[PDB]
């Protein structure tokens, strides 16, 4: 039968309002407590969040893991007219329902939804995506790839001095060798959120990183 995602994508349909970011989360949080647990970044780590992006207000950010976009709803929802989001996600089925959660939002003209692994996109985000650097970058697919696709991003010349890195889930399921990277190198200035694992009580964290140039 339908999935978990195809479940909570329904539920926004019928019990958020078409064209209000705020409804979709909330709708988005409420079947996440009360009927089945998924892994959107939730509300306590979303607050962290929104307190970033307002403070930063980039004009483009990537990030890393779509899922069913609650992530991208909350920061498109906070973007200034014409700044844009690239969200990568290597999984169609998941593709499509981001898609949909976007377009139900209002906020399709804002968010470029694009299917394929962080490995193969970045090196074409230059070339085929037209990006000069990013503003911020958030973090938020397989946590063994923070560590390379943060490298591979330097590498293409996409960080600028003072893009600002946001990982999710640094503490659970965690992403040591990424922490123990940035918060090592000079290249990085690091701060901790601590926070709590969406939906549950259990501590997670978000980290922020802000890269200072070589
Ligand atoms: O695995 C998670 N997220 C990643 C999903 C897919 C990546 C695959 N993926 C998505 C684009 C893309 C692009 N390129 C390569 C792979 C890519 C995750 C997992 C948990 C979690 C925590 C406790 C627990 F008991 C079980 C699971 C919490 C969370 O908040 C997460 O975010
Ligand atoms: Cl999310
Ligand atoms: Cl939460
Ligand atoms: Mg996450």
């Amino acid at each position: 039968g339908d999935t978990k995602e195809q479940r909570i994508l329904r539920y926004v349909q019928q019990n958020a309002k078409p064209g209000d970011p705020q409804s979709v989360l909330e709708a988005i949080d409420t079947y996440c407590t009360q009927k089945e647990w998924a892994m959107n970044v939730g509300d306590a780590k979303g607050q962290i969040m929104d307190a970033v992006i307002r403070e930063y207000s980039p004009s483009l950010v990537l990030e890393l893991g779509a899922y069913c976009g609650y992530s991208a709803v909350r920061m498109a929802r906070l973007l200034q007219p014409g700044a844009r989001l690239l969200t990568m996600e290597i999984n169609p089925d998941c593709a499509a329902i981001t898609q949909q959660m976007l377009n139900f939002a209002g906020l399709q003209d804002k968010v470029t939804i694009l299917n394929g692994a962080s490995q193969d996109l970045i090196p074409q985000l230059k070339k085929k995506y037209d990006v000069d650097t990013l503003d911020m970058v958030f973090l938020d697919h397989w946590k063994d790839r923070y560590l390379p696709d943060t490298l591979l991003l330097e590498k293409c010349g996409l960080l600028r001095k003072g893009t600002v890195l946001l990982a999710d889930n640094v503490i659970v399921p965690g992403t040591p060798d990424f922490l123990a990277y940035v918060r090592g190198s000079s290249s990085f200035e690091c701060t901790h959120y601590s926070s709590y694992l969406e939906y549950m009580k259990v501590v997670d964290g978000l980290e922020k990183a802000i890269y200072q140039g070589p």
